[PDB]
């Protein structure tokens, strides 16, 4: 009050033109129990899981900075309480703290959008056709907004087929500043929620049984415990994307945060860059080549009319993968009816016309060792690459050879905010011979893929804001954006190994959108 | 029929707390089954053994166990009811008593348990009986982190129970007394000591072996001459403690890395190697470990590939050179001493290795089945040294039970055979137990293998606190299952629970 | 304000205690600065950084910490006052939360600290704010002996600092925390003063660098020397004693007992040099039980090398001179890297250059001087105390600086030789006088790290600061390895107990 | 008042917790004359001979910036008057003007130390 010298506006005197809407007392004669809530949660403002957003000079006017659907997932206490109830009815109370510096100048607009109205293409003047309020970014005392639960039935259920009343923020001015120094004056804003007096839960169910109420969590695993999801080795370091790479497409190690596997991704660590089949041919060139009818990795025949580009776990890059193939006979030739065994080196070229794993054929090679039976089962175990000839890790091989197209591919991913590049997890691979130091970068570790598949929690936004925490210092090193497609982006200008301690971990902070300005590394 | 004084709740602790919260009144309506409310009574039991031991807490109710992850303390009592399931031919009686906080219950006679507040019931009954469990204490309230003793319910057989094989199934259902309340709101799901125990929902085609880096293909019951095992990779309690040479990464099992420091000559060129840790740290043999985490823990001849990348880039002018060849690590011989810090290898008639250059091992399988006995832990310091800091040996104690394994088949290089590596837990279970690290409310858990389409449980086993599973079977055979089955945590039991025959 | 209900104090404990004591009313008014109550907020910080982590108790107020050594117990809360130093052309916010006793505060999110009783204050606030720190417990009062956890109060950066700088230095908000007792704080029961342990405060002796001495060899201290780049984790066996006064390894109390042994002679051989195998007892005269939990008898050397010294012999029976026994004393060398130096088994072998004058079966006494030569001189290798056929058991743990950018701080002392070329030195962690003072005082450690400062006596200002750990070693925040150039008549002064997250000023 | 735009604190509202101490009227029955002082010197603030000190960014926190012993040499008029008297009894009144710029930020602490207490090694707490 007295600390600010009269340089900023102290309070906002403007209301939304909304009517008092009924809550859960309307739903009383048709529901079952009408449970209650602890009175400390009712009367204290707590930061929402959609809490953080920033206004920056990189933002253009007319961008949607905030889009809050009504629910019990707007409060971190109600989000834990709502996992043992069946439904709800009622509104919330939202508080926005946006007290910026005294040298900046900008304005924001908040509006109330009805249930079945589309929000995807609002102009800056269409948002003034709703009950709205205009707030500048220098106000000291925080503003209060309603969220009144307009509906046409008695209460809601935990199903996803009823649209609800939203609040929508938009940038309304360019956020200029007339400070004398060239210093960062980017405004940091917070959103704090508490339930209305007319809010209640409905009906006690078993806890943590229903979907639609599971929360998103990250596992606490350090960088030394992570594993690569494109090759069966361990993760060495993190490494930013070069200026030539702007979008990637790599069918292994891909999973959305909702828990959907895409491309040829699977869950087993041992099944990456590996296959299993039956030798059907013999080719006598300078080197020895064989044809293998591959199956799935569990022991079932591979149907080519499945909705996948390849059998799950095949190599997804151009190169020459080096490994060891082994044989075990289906019959019993000798030794108390024990089968005999052979195991030799191999090489799988994936850029040629003989690597068509969607059709069913994978052709390998062994150098000058033609000791391999026909019509016996085989298994491939990858070690690395034999040479860096024709090694490009960002080109997808043709899974049906030439004269065909790849189908059901996972989509490409790229950053969109200005000044941001991709953040990879880099492991260095062994070679058989030659000069090189190759590397394979993955989007996600394999443990995160398994965790996202087991939890199957929904996503309340498109981007999640994480931070890299050093546990021996207790101070955050950098922050990043975890996208719903399953990739991370950072705000940097170089391409270099990120030098961090290897016993640090990522911590989930908040849900943001695609206009959040990251802090520069 | 009991008679005790009325005992206060958390309203006594009002002037020394912060918030004075309340609770949902609809939780006091239904009786909900306890998370450790399963026990059986059989005519193989005798009066004198304690069949049930329930300590008072918020974990006796699945709604209070969910609410207790956002609060800090509690005080108050709970109400208990018990159901039995027996026909008219059973003939016995069973007694339930209320035992104070600091009383020793070790070898109580059945005629001494009647000197408490008690009830006695016939087994041929059809109605559930009620047990009041108050909260006697000499402090103001309880914390969720410190653990002082509390008031119990102790069950025991009272008459032999001659039944004219037939196992009576009993269940416990609890609900909170009206004087129960919590203390102080905290961030939810961040304290320990209130996290419930769960298993991952993963099918058998998604789990990998924890002793050799390959996949699991079938379950197996232990043979008759194998009565106790002691392995080092894959040892983990249900609390999250990693014992032995156990780590979390799948890609590092039976693997190591270091420097080539010496050279010997024989039929096959040899190459002595000084090893380090897998993360890249110098190994100190003054730690309390058997050996470097992840080294092989059985006696055999491990066949793999050794790769070498140089440390200077002189050849080629921008990048360093690369050498990769096969290897054998014999773990039964005299020069396999990873505790001391040296592991010797062998390549057949191939000499292209360079000394003082960093290397790496990648296991593929074995090559020869001679000296392959997978239940001997090798001498990690050679001779003239006892193995220190080993993981304890595990063995069933109930009559008729044997070990359930997770079998996986290994690739050989040459010769004849079909070897098999058996493990206790999969690697994903070890990972889950390390991340969640929920406490153990008892010593033995109870799981069931479930067909997920119909919901029917196919068989059941006993998952112990030490990290192993035992079934009740008479033969040694593969377990035949549907393709999408998994395990599910059911209850916490004691050592007197009789399993259904497999 | 923080949503907290009133909590009872020492008036709750009235019908279960016997004396009804009061204190001075002037202490209940003055605001005294907390011992670790200061922090600065910088533009480099990120949201979610913990800044205070204070805790309730009589150790906040140095008047109550002096009165607490007369009484038997206490109960009650305090009043906290937070001041800031900013101006009107700034932006940023802080949060102050109230954490219960048994709740672990370990890397909390900035969202998760809003789920406590909290206030959110801007960095522009002109007036100092007042927070309550109540005494939540599940008993009637606390005892001065039995320690139990108490309610903490935690500060955290909520929103980063936005300001424009002045020049080559950026703006910085500095904060101070002051406390005073609540009107319901009180003590319980008058006892004799300074009798009970657990109330004794930790101090350091006022001895300068010229008056102290080495703890791994009986030589005086020469200088201070930061650890090299290839030295990251040491493990010695002499000079090891925790701040609570527990002697670890083979550490004893006497200065003259370092690298010294005593016992009888049993054997004689002469392959080249004279050998004289020697059985050993303790340094007081008791037979050494080899099954003791100690790694070796207390005061044997703890490094590889060839310790050159003088061995004397005084025989039991009186041969001549009217019942006065005879004497002899020569030079010898004990090598510690060979397979003959087994003090855990009970045998130490010496070596004498061509002097066959040492009678067997008469007791001896070794007095070390220096080294034989710099051959096999590795001062950071623990010798095999049982030779071969056994490994070293029950040692002291290894110590290492875990903070990014910190090195160990040693006490360097040079050493004489018998012959040859070199300038060797023995580095120790703590002096012997610090070990003796910590053993005699036995004051408890309130935290895991203590903060000390080197003091120049004529100006009274600090030259550098270091972190004294509970295990008995010091670390400084320096990036080189060089002798520390300070005046020789300086000493250290104990400042406060800090956390494991205190960043030292760069040296 | 109005020239500073509300950018700086205008006044300090804090006292030291000291009691009223007697002066030279206590010493009357044992002394000789009890002389007096010109009333213009009594009611006007004059700069002390220890008058000037600065706070700078070169200063470390915890430095003693000011140490005033009681005497008649704290006033330039009393220091000239005191050269013809034998003794004194009583206190003084000190005024510190420290009105700095509106962009700076710092704090000072002033304390009252008894007669026979050592001041050479005070910590900030
Ligand atoms: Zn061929
Ligand atoms: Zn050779
Ligand atoms: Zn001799």
């Amino acid at each position: 009050t007295d600390g600010a010298a009269g340089l900023v506006p102290e309070s906002n005197n403007e209301v939304m033109a909304l009517e008092p809407v009924a809550g859960a007392a309307l739903a009383a004669p048709v529901t079952g129990q009408t449970n209650i809530i602890d009175p400390w949660i009712r009367a204290n403002f707590v930061q929402a899981p959609n809490g953080e957003f920033t206004v920056s000079p990189r933002n253009a006017p007319g961008e949607v900075l905030l889009n809050l659907e009504l629910g019990p997932e707007l409060n971190p206490y109600l989000a834990h309480l709502a996992r043992m109830y069946n439904g709800y009815a009622g509104g919330m109370e939202v508080q926005v703290m946006l007290a910026g510096n005294a040298f900046t100048a900008g304005k924001l607009v908040f509006a109330a959008v009805p249930p079945h109205f589309p929000v995807e293409n609002l102009s800056p003047q269409q948002i003034t056709m709703f009950p709205h309020v205009i707030i500048d970014v220098r106000t000291l005392e925080p503003v209060l907004l309603p969220l009144p639960d307009v509906r046409n039935n008695f209460f809601h259920y935990n199903q996803k087929d009823d649209p609800k009343m939203r609040i929508v923020a938009m940038l309304y001015t360019p956020l200029r500043s007339n400070g004398s120094g060239d210093d960062v004056f980017t405004v940091s804003c917070r959103v704090l929620t508490r339930p209305s007096p007319d809010f209640d839960f409905t009906y006690l169910v078993p806890p943590t049984v229903e979907s639609k109420t599971k929360p998103f969590t990250l596992p606490i695993l350090t960088l030394g415990e992570l594993s690569n999801s494109r090759f069966p080795v361990s993760i060495d370091q993190m490494y930013t994307s070069p200026n030539e790479v702007i979008s990637v497409q790599c069918q292994n190690g891909r999973c959305t945060l909702d828990g959907e596997l895409q491309g040829t991704t699977q869950l087993q660590v041992s099944g990456i860059c590996a296959f299993k089949g039956e030798v059907t041919a013999h080719l006598q060139d300078n080197d020895h080549l064989y044809n293998i009818t591959i199956t799935n990795l569990n022991g079932s025949p591979f149907d080519p009319s499945e909705d996948i580009p390849a059998p799950l776990g095949v190599p997804d890059f151009q190169g020459r993968v080096f490994g060891v193939i082994t044989q075990r006979d289906k019959q019993n030739a000798a030794g108390q009816s024990q089968p005999a065994n052979r195991g030799h080196d191999a090489v799988v070229p994936t850029y040629t016309a003989q690597y068509t794993p969607k059709l069913g054929q994978v052709q390998i090679g062994t150098w000058q060792t033609d000791d391999l039976k026909v019509n016996q089962p085989v298994k491939f175990t990858p070690v690395g690459l034999n040479d860096t000839e024709h090694f490009n890790q960002w080109v997808v091989p043709r899974y049906a050879g030439a004269l065909n197209l790849n189908t059901n591919l996972a989509p490409s991913v790229a950053p969109v905010f200005p000044g941001e590049r991709l953040l990879f997890f880099r492991s260095y691979l062994p070679l058989k011979g030659g000069y090189g130091n190759p590397a394979i970068d993955c989007l996600l570790p394999q443990e995160w893929v398994q965790h996202f598949y087991q939890e199957a929690a929904p996503s309340m936004s498109e981007v999640a804001l994480v931070r890299y925490i050093n546990p021996d210092t207790g101070r955050a090193l950098f922050e990043a954006k975890l996208h719903r497609a399953g990739f991370m982006t950072v705000s940097s200008n170089t391409s270099a190994p990120v030098v961090v301690p290897a016993n640090g971990y990522f911590r989930f902070d908040s849900w943001v959108n695609q206009f959040y300005s990251l802090a520069p590394m």
